[PDB]
């Protein structure tokens, strides 16, 4: 990653063993549960494209997902190249060349180049641009791997309402519902998919009930 | 988080893998036991709003609680916006814009903006303001999840008085009794809910007994 | 805690995840065995009152003990307020107010105030004063929780003398015997509570025997 | 490894216990699965040739592979010596001698020499040159140890298409297919090796389907 | 402990959680096996008397040994006081008082005093003096706890000579044989206590055989 | 160990708990497998003679080996004293005395002396000299403890050739074959000790086959 030293410089630092192991272990333990993605983002704080590639290449399983992710990266790289074409001439001696999409993805750029871009005044933030592409790809993977439609999350007859709500919102998160839909669902599908005893209570409450008020009402 | 370097500057530092894992693991192990909240506060020392969001987004389960927490945050953000409306014009070039409630919550502000606010002279402490909102929400969750009323904590016939007191005060803490009530309960409900043999001894002690004196009296 | 940086300043540093976890884990594993107290003292090196509260609030069990500890803290705070009353007027602008007992205990003081006191020239050592109150309370807890009187530690007929001595001194430590009594007990209760075969040997040794000499004599 | 200190110098630092243990443990757990190689590269960031030798020499098993790796290193060293012959005379006093292939591999060079080369202006990057040789050797080992031809990865009759794709791409990676072949295989061998029910669906899709589109189609 | 900072000063640093836990865990796992003592010495590098007391007070078991250790410390303190009596008058204002034996042992001295002594030019090395007393006491404990006389270590009829030698030298170490005796024992008790078949071979070797030569001879 | 600080000084630093535990644990887990030796060398990077003694003294088992190692150290110390005799007069006041072999081994030298030698301009590298003696001794131990002659490593009838090669080269390493012999053995004993089916294939290959080519040929 790129860090600041005591002279007030952003400098390169090697990726740590603790970071490397943390990422490998959360993929092994959680696969593509939605919470793996904010974990990835946080573990890759300050990452260069080289570091992001390291993290993704250290994953042993899930090679269908990794191939899909490469396809998404290649799509975003091709859109970058449409928006930001580069000169096809020799580099000005000593000077900084403009990144192509494959330079952002770290496949055609060196670490030294990446450091040069990221520590330019002002930064050409290749690590943050690449991370955005990766996260777009990982969100597609999370949705693909989501096992259950929200339509199929219904409260059991003896299931605590809290347990059902947990299953409902875990499914909405994996299915990639917007925050707008999550906030709105409280007055609609959440009640519909409730068991008859709870449904009666929630129907009786009237409109505008907070989730807290619905959860208190059904115990 | 924001830290001080050797030039006497508060600087940004990436959230550590140890911090990330510590938080995920205490939620997995303790859920919304009351002691998880001071743990959250301590693990989030110096946090930016981005860091606070990372910590909350890394939680995989408990999605009913996480949705309730988002509702509480949105309430406090709307109260901030009532108290501190911002100008709806273009930013003065190079200058610092005033935060709205969604900027404090990190959903409409960048990390660079958050750093600017938190390291202004004097600080606009967006991380501490947001943390206060989060803790308000988490305390509501702890009370919701508290399984047992204090009325239902009564000493068993062969239960050591110490074990009963432990159960009593654990329940009072989850039910969110004030320190005033915790301090006062020693002369009242604690004795009432004691077993007959202890109740006799504690009744005999007279008023003003310290909890230490009650615990010594009943063994 | 408060630490020294490279400009020779004592600065605030966040409590570490390793410190937080170490304390929670020693309470879970050892409860109020006497050795938990020097552990607390060492883990809280440099602590502010805020840090001390964090450590105590992160404890999930043992809520009878935690309530007793709050009572002891409130006693010592009331004695501080008797000895060191503060002015009941507006603060001199920009200047440092004198701490009350609840400021020392971190309930009515901010972190910034605590830093101001602890880094004043010369320090008003609020963290060390509060730690002294806490340790006084924890020692009361250790004595309360000590399961066995020294009178009841007697060597078994086939118990190795070393094993008995270990049980004797572990009990003396939890019962909070002074070092004077620990040093003196070697010539008296330790021998009396020995089994007949050892008692004969130790009686034969004469007075002034070191514990080493008694332990060698009985094997 | 070589790191930068606060005077802006790249300095030597000892290899850490965490790095040493991380490498030993990933070889013990993963052997020569393909993902062990990007792990090696990342754990050896900034390594001197001495550090690279340490890492390889700390491996206890897999001595057939380690002997093969020595053979590959000796081949690349002999090619370096063909391209970059050195003077066979006495060193200019105080001056830096040119590295031979065995100096790059750390067998005939001292640590001080390696530091001199790597911190020259501009660097003679002996650690990076040697790491390239090692990685070439490790990739040969990964291919040798790959257990299964791609021809033999075929979807079972009740095997989820995702599980099959995972097995297909894991095998392609170990067999060291180019990214070109991985990207192209989606329209050809992947479909051929699918079960009849999926094969029908994928045949029906038409050409140019993304892997995401094929995986969605077959569930 | 006392450490050097970047201004070239030895400064106080808090004892780490890793150090605290390392010591507690080696006593739990090894008790007073001889190798616990060099571990203690290394974990207490740079320790103040306060730190040494912390380490010893964090031990929960082994209270017979801890009482014996206090007795040894009190003996060495009384010898220090015989050799180095201090003035029984008021301290020169602002000036450094001379340590008594109980000041070296940290029972009558403050941390600030200990820092003053240890960072004086030249140091009054109270931590190293106290550590020497502690190690003298711990060596007495190791000998007391040694279970077996060297006379009773004899090679079994089917015991590999190496296994016997290991048992012999482990016992010599716990019994606190000098290095002179360890070096000499190879020509004498080691052979005598060997089984008849080995004894014959070692007798046949002649005098002056290295332990390596004896171990090779008997397999 | 000795490290460089920010003023560009090599300074003493305490041995870490992680280093101490790493060494104890690799001896417990691997005993004198050959890979323990490069581990020792790497864990002792920058070590003083005091640190090297700490590491060796922290080993609890294997006391036959530790006594053999002391004998080897004493041999190398006596050779140093033959080559580098020292003056038998009083030290020049304030000046640096020349090390004897027992000073290099840390038995007759203080830490301060060792620091003085190792940080002299130019260094008298006592830690590196002593480490060389220790490694010479440890290599003798590894050979002594090697359980099996290379003559006795022969491929089983159903043993994969790779598994056999692994056993062959693990044995050659413990028996301390030179790299020359390891490289040459591929054309000779490795083939001879192969099973008949592999032997036929390897015989058919002709001379000069790489180990990779032999391993591919036999599967
Ligand atoms: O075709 C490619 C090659 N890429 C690659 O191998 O990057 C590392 C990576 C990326 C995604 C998954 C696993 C590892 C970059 C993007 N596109
Ligand atoms: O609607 C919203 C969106 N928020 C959000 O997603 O923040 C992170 C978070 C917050 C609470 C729980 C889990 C994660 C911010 C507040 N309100
Ligand atoms: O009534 C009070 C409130 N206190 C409090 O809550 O402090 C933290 C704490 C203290 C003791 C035990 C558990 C946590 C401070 C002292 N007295
Ligand atoms: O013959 C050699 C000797 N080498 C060697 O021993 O290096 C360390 C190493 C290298 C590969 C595998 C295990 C350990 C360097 C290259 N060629
Ligand atoms: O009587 C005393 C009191 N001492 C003491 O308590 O020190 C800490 C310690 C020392 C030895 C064992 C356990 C803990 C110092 C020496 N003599
Ligand atoms: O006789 C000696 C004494 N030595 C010694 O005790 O050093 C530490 C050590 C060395 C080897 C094995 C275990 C511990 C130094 C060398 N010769």
């Amino acid at each position: 990653p790129i860090v600041q030293n005591l002279q007030g410089q952003m400098v390169h630092q090697c990726i740590s063993p603790r970071t490397l192991n943390a990422w490998v272990k959360v993929v092994e333990e959680k696969a593509f549960s939605p919470e793996v993605i904010p974990m990835f983002s946080a573990l890759s704080c300050g990452a260069t494209p080289q570091d992001l590639n390291t993290m993704l290449n250290t994953v042993g399983g899930h090679q269908a997902a990794m191939q899909m992710l490469k396809e998404t990266i290649n799509e975003e790289a091709a859109e970058w190249d449409r928006l930001h074409p580069v000169h096809a001439g020799p580099i000005a001696p000593g000077q900084m060349r403009e990144p192509r999409g494959s330079d952002i993805a770290g496949t055609t750029s060196t670490l030294q180049e990446q450091i040069g871009w990221m520590t330019h005044n002002p930064p050409i933030p290749v690590g943050e641009i690449y991370k955005r592409w990766i996260i777009l790809g990982l969100n597609k993977i999370v949705r693909m791997y989501s096992p259950t439609s929200i339509l199929d999350i219904r409260q059991g007859p003896k299931e605590p309402f809290r347990d059902y709500v947990d299953r409902f919102y875990k499914t909405l998160r994996a299915e990639q519902a917007s925050q707008e839909v999550k906030n709105a669902a409280t007055e609609t599908l959440l009640v519909q998919n409730a068991n008859p005893d709870c449904k009666t209570i929630l129907k009786a409450l009237g409109p505008g009930a907070t989730l807290e008020e619905m959860m208190t009402a059904c115990q």
